[PDB]
């Protein structure tokens, strides 16, 4: 009886203060699709998608725009909507860009639904808002910049940072991780991220050396889809293997966890299938005894983690900061959910115009 | 910021038109605990619990009343509340009557939360109301009465019935199913329930005979906790083994499904952990590819099934009809969710006095 | 040193004589992306992609056009090109539409490489052209039309047909298969395809009924990604379960085969990763002892099957006949590779204008 | 021919010298249900139940009182009695409070049966009394108190102590364990108990550090029901993982041991199902090669361990000391079974009146 | 339409500068069968076989000569040819010398096919030529010679060497490996090869000691066919176990990898089944997440590795240097594919006459 009455998308390419250097390439800007889901209640649901590379940006927007025809005039009922989209894309493949588009809709629909009820999303999911510990997420920065960003993060109150590694030499990975340790002291988390850049034996070798340095976790040591390879790496480690950002739907998470690919999980609110997929993922993580963190989408992830029984860390990487009001705050390194209906995303309408593609 | 302000319980032992005869004993009356959860928003959540035997009835109500102090002044946030209860009871054992009590609180809290937002529970969960196919659930009734109840159910538009079996002789099981089949015809579901009465070999022998007869499923053939035994029974059958009414929390369901105990599941809204446990349960049934039905608690299960990705059947067994307004209805054998906020449970306050224990 | 010098795409929505009705919806038209890969040797590679639904069509073409910059001036070396694309897209997700796009490029590059050496693709792969047995692939056509199409296919020399099933009732599935069987006789293959429409228990029940009827294989009985569910279905059957058209890359095929999901495979030349993915796929089917058929893309699949150690059937479903010269022919039900360099795809340039989206 | 002729229960709330602080909450008093089972032989069987929290105390007593109706007038035959109770509670769930109540009956019935035959329980089970090594069981006490209690225990002749850990920081766990080591010297056991307070990766991390300190075992590192999680923790340890106090019946122990959850077991005489369940548990522990200790109930556990083929340690935590005569003694840290019929429990009738609820 | 028109073989016994001493015997000379495959295109395909021992040399040549009857007049289509040979030797056993003979034909046929198209083999397989890192492969040389050869290899630009170990005492293995380390410095690979000489426990013991020295891999620690034994050794190592040179066909590799025998692979271009088998092996190595190196046959292996998705190292052991022109070069320790059609093998016709048997 509340119906979806419009979908508007905007492709933006937002320059970042700190380009996200990885072992497999640099993300120099954030290509985002900003989503507005109009309703017959008058409120408008907001979400966004991260396209990773500009190469995928216009394709993802086009996809969403063409998907509008299947959602406009449907009830604002995110779970029913997700089931209908799964069905419609049964043949084409309910994964990749199609799944990402469906998730952006889902996240906007839940924001709208929080607005219909005039309640923060976390409360609509039946949980209380609580502060959620966050790590400041850096990149493949080299010793000088990694040291400078680590000092800044510690001054801001964060109790952990993540760096991206996978330099040509292991000694280079170690050099950056040790330099960070000098900047932050011994009572402080250092997560490390390989971004899929190693083969299994190289990952076992580099990971055991990193484990001697006392890192908090080792994230995507090898090809994301290779769950058996992850398991093989994990079998040789005391430190936990972390993955999940590339799981497309909870069904991919289920396969990973069923064979013991990792001891931590971090679904991406977009890839996992939005709020609807995330809640399913949290049910899996709970049964499999897996502490569950977030990947990007800090705005919605602060809500989702508060509803997550095995909630672990929130990834602070502010991809949408240039176009979204800073209503999400950080007190003593913990993300604090703003007291606003739905997700608490408010567009910076003047700023958006600068970045339109 | 809606708070819980009070808890009231009432223990009743309600007469049933048809005593529930099973192979392991008769439930001749319904021992229920009726729960009222008061809130600072002025709305009152309702739910009830089934104690199975009057022997457990006063103990269950006493437990609930002693739990009142731990929930009064807590936010009305059923997910956070469930985590607090899991923690408070982790030494004593968060299972059995304690888990049942926590579930009754959970179902009242979600009823209340629905009332806070003036919305049916199904919509609060992000799904659309839809009619849910229901089977009319009977008992170990003997040939004559089973056949009558089946005809009557067919006349009312039900497309399936369940009968409870496990007579002293397999011939008797078969004579009951055959007489039902002759009276309802070939295009009609007949589910059967052994209520845990057989050892594994007897279950294989009886179940293979029933499979030759055409039954819709075979339910709890052996001891409920014996998941491996169920798996052994299932391995000898084409017809699906059904279970789940006895799973206490989604963690028991997870263990049963992890080893292939059954091809169908039917969690009990109370034993699975209320709405909170049910939603986690539905995530599991989806990943494991298990069609998921309900057990008892028809009033809330109509809502819950509507939000369940692998929704199968609703069990129609009206344990609480003597004390609850008939707002749930059946059209062509399908449960129709009432257009009322929360669950649509309204006490028949005139009738409750008759049955107070 | 042959280089890629340009990429051109054209999106078309081509009418089909017979809409492809499936249990999960109808593909009434063929949304295709037609690909031209220009090279510094003056030859032009051709391939096409199938978008399944017009909803994905513009997005897919936009993605391809945005990929033009990353392949222009790269050597015409399809294997090296595929590794570069896997790497460029490893963050975004080398699956779904992105993987499909990479595959379309791959098939054009191999077409081009064949033209560079003036040799049919099959011979470039180190194999001899041989006739490949083909089944005529039909749809959820109802009794009358299915029987007509089967007779017609028999008259044309096909030794098998595939019909799509999953009618509301199992009786309907059986009535269609029976009427086909009476009309084509005992010595004739009837494949059936459920198009992911059944849950596991329904698939076991329906499949065991069809097996009693004599069918050649049972295809995608359940959700395509549910490899474990397929394994459960297969374990209850003598008749082979068939799948693979939805595997995105040989890595998905590897996971499905590793757990015994099916006894037959049919990769889709586009989804499996083009010629490069197909060849890897054929290595896997060989080791796992899986007879391997094709899905769609009949023009290139005739070449690919000829080089496939466990080659089984070619699927005849002419999605692109309206825009591609009929150089592939059928003699006594067998696909005959044209004596032309590369794939033997020649555009009907007069007809393409009619269907441009 | 000897019959049960009465059941009397008394709820008591007994203040403890040393409140049992755990990582998941404090047990400040012992809420017990004292049980007297009258017989036609005139002797009265004595046992008690531990309710863990006062919240559960009145519910458990009520449950027992209502259960009296099923046991009065039954033969005093604990094994037959247990089978009847299992049956009666088949539907309600023979676990949790119901199972605990059944176990209290069973323990009283075996005490009575020892009295009928004028023989210590251990001799009735067909074993000789032998001294059984005991550890003095402490709590989450901090460095000052842990040190003081450790010194006292060593002076009393105990050769091991247990402390409860799970402080906010690992360095705090280590600090307490090391301080204890200073108080007791190097030839002395220090067991440690996490009381379910850690997730799997935190447990692996903390446990490997504790293992470097030379602790005797690591008890319930994670959620008690999560056997797979325990196994995962155990797989990374040389030190044994200890659990079992929360197994409700030998059927829960069987599941744990079947998947290698732990290398030690310690059933709780109440939760395991009393004497009847304990003897079954000991048969399992023997076959699985698991040294079996006791949890609480030191009075009866001294008998049961003497009949246990893989008997390991007795937990000395004197919960019922204020209301039971000190007939169980300790010589050189070994529990010495008193020469008294049955269990050797004699009520302190004057003391009981002070603690009645 | 291009046909095989002749096969000529020449048995040669070529003295080596450095006899290949192994723990199981010395290879003092290289017994090779040089192969020329004449075609109707006029070009002649070249390959060679390594017979290992002179004892096998004349038998292998005779075998090839008798096999000529099945290939002459067949199309030059290596994949079709391989399938025909597999069939013809179905009964006799398509393994050992027979398989090796088939592989020599296959390698010559692909060389010829590269020549027909006037293109380097690597380009015919659809890949670009790239430099491939090579290690200089030494033998069971003792400290003096191992040191001298290690210095030479480092001067030549190689970044790794392999030595063969399995001396009577472990201290001798360690002495040679440490002496090599002194000669090459710390930033340099030392692979070690046991040539099947140890039993599983001896291999675990020696391997853990070698692992402390920092060797790059441990190759064939035990009997080549004992995959389960390899797995057992691998289970106790962080350093990777390397094997594969003795896999006869990709079907043997598949079995090894299916049970986790090793974390690295190195097929032998001859034993694996030539180019046709190698491409299949590379598809397996990719799916199993196994970095794949080469064994001997450096001329063709430089091509094959460039087409190998998980390409690791090229083994530089120049067995055929005395009879093949040095068109393969090494720049900074990387093998550089010559710009010549096919494999780039050109006979030293004057040199061959000196070594004929
Ligand atoms: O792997 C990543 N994050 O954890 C990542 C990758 C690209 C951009 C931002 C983050
Ligand atoms: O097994 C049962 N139902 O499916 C059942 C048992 C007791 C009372 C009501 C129902
Ligand atoms: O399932 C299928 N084929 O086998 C199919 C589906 C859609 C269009 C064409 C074919
Ligand atoms: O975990 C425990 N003991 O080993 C425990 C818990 C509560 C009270 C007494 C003991
Ligand atoms: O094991 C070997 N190489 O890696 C080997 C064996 C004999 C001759 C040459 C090499
Ligand atoms: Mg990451
Ligand atoms: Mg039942
Ligand atoms: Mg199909
Ligand atoms: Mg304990
Ligand atoms: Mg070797």
């Amino acid at each position: 009886e509340v119906l979806i009455t419009g979908l508007r998308t905007r492709a933006v390419n937002v320059p970042l203060a700190y380009p996200v250097h990885t072992a497999v390439g640099t993300v120099g800007t954030a290509p985002l699709v900003l989503i507005d889901l109009a309703t017959s209640a008058g409120v408008v649901g907001h979400s966004y998608l991260f396209a990773y590379t500009p190469v995928a940006l216009k394709s993802l927007k086009q996809l969403l725009d063409d998907m509008a025809a299947m959602i406009v005039n449907e009830p604002l009922a995110p779970v029913s909507l997700e089931a209908m989209l799964a069905k419609r894309f049964c043949l084409a493949g309910y994964t990749g860009l199609i799944r990402m588009a469906a998730a952006g809709i889902d996240m906007a629909a839940w924001d709208a639904l929080g607005k219909v009820h005039e309640t923060p999303l976390v409360k609509l999911l039946g949980a209380n808002a609580r502060p959620v510990q966050a790590y400041d997420s850096h990149s493949l920065d080299g010793v000088k910049l990694a040291t400078e960003r680590a000092v800044t993060a510690a001054e801001l109150g964060f109790r952990a940072v993540k760096t991206k590694i996978g330099y040509p030499a292991l000694d280079q990975d170690l050099a950056v991780v040790r330099s960070i340790r000098q900047a932050v002291g011994d009572d402080f988390g250092i997560m490390v991220d390989y971004n899929q850049s190693l083969d299994v034996p190289a990952a076992i070798k580099r990971s055991q050396a990193l484990q001697q340095e006392g890192v908090t976790w080792i994230e995507e040591p090898t090809l994301q889809h290779d769950y058996e390879g992850h398991q093989r790496i994990q079998s040789k480690l005391n430190v936990p293997v972390q993955m999940g950002e590339n799981w497309l739907g909870p069904e991919e998470m289920f396969k990973a966890l069923s064979i013991g690919a990792c001891r931590l999980a971090m679904p991406d609110a977009m890839k996992i299938g939005g709020v609807t997929g995330w809640i399913r993922a949290s049910a899996l993580a709970q049964q499999f005894g897996i502490p569950m963190s977030s990947h990007l989408f800090q705005e919605i992830s602060a809500h989702l983690l508060a509803a997550t029984p095995t909630a672990h860390w929130l990834e602070r990487l502010d991809l949408a900061g240039s176009v979204i009001e800073p209503t999400l705050t950080f007190e003593g390194g913990n993300a604090v959910i703003p007291d606003l209906p739905g997700v608490g995303i408010i567009w910076r309408e003047k700023e958006i115009g600068k970045y339109l593609v």
